[PDB]
């Protein structure tokens, strides 16, 4: 029978979400999963688990690349051997790979844009906080919300970078807080920012009146989701990476590769076509809390809080 290779970047539940992916997507479609994911980031033990996949032989690998870089001559060597890659989580646009499967972070950005605009009535001021003002997925989600929001009187009054610190992010959603009383809303880009800017609002006794947008579903956020202190949440969809990662890889294998790029969807990239699929995002709401809970619970994704 087949089997399909997939390498994750550390052991992070998110990972781990993955890995179920992956095994629901073996059991439906009657394939062997291989997943693997190092104790923690480090790109010598994927590049070296790659070799693995080779030398044993498999199917099909799907990698996300802890740098994108190093993984490009591993990745043509497999395509050489007549293994199909794809990637997911993080893209290696120039590695050979035929297809990338992870979040578009600038729709959903966008998403969170037209949230923001519908929670404030398409007037008011805003303040962001993010951890990176050169990193795509940061740049993205900013330009999405941006544009989102374009046509409405909402405006963004600053943009608060704590260079990936929390007990900073705090202190810059403070400062915030004490800059602009009549501050309307928070939009947090990273998974750090939400609880921080939840917390800075909390404490300043200022819940529902500041509302607060942000990204993904860790625990904490889903506490502050559940508090009615978060409005929405933009949770990502890591299960379905490995799970599409497979079927995809499947596929590939069953109708050729050709045929699979064609039922896929089609970006040109200077002149060039290729095919990613975006996952897209769960809008997390105080309202619509239970409902996603129950969601994850059937998938067999636990959830602490």
């Amino acid at each position: 029978m087949l089997t399909i290779g997939v390498i994750g970047k550390s052991v992070h539940p998110y990972w781990s979400q993955v890995e179920q992916g992956v095994k629901a997507a073996g059991k439906a479609l009657g394939v062997d999963t291989k997943f693997f994911v190092p104790q923690k980031c480090d790109i010598n033990a994927q590049l070296q688990m790659l070799e693995s996949f080779i030398a044993e032989g498999v199917n099909g690998i799907a990698i996300a690349p802890s740098d994108p870089t190093a993984v490009i001559p591993t990745i043509k060597k497999a395509l050489e051997m007549g293994i199909p890659v794809v990637t997911l989580d993080t893209d290696s646009p120039d590695s050979g790979r035929y297809v990338y499967i992870g979040t578009d972070n600038y729709q959903a950005g966008y998403t969170a844009g037209l949230i923001m605009k519908e929670l404030l009535g398409g007037k008011g001021k805003v303040v962001i906080g993010t951890g990176s003002l050169t990193a795509m997925n940061s740049l993205q989600r900013i330009q999405g919300f941006k544009d989102a929001i374009k046509d409405s009187e909402i405006e963004i009054v600053d943009i608060l970078n704590d260079c990936e610190d929390g007990a900073r992010a705090v202190s810059l959603a403070e400062a915030a807080l004490n800059a602009h009383p009549d501050l309307d809303a928070f939009f947090g880009v990273y998974a750090y920012n939400g609880p921080a800017q939840a917390l800075v609002v909390k404490n300043a006794g200022k819940v529902g009146k500041v509302k607060i947008v942000c990204f993904d579903t860790t625990p904490d956020i889903l506490q502050y989701v559940k508090e009615g202190v978060i409005q929405a949440t933009m949770g990502q969809r890591p299960y379905m990476m490995g799970y599409l990662s497979v079927t995809v890889l499947y596929l590939m294998n069953k109708i050729g590769v050709q045929n699979t790029l064609m039922m896929l969807p089609k970006v040109k990239v200077d002149g060039k076509v290729d095919y990613v699929i975006d996952t897209g995002v769960d809008v997390v709401t105080p309202e619509n809390l239970d409902e996603y809970l129950k969601k994850m619970e059937e998938l067999g994704i636990p959830i602490k809080f």
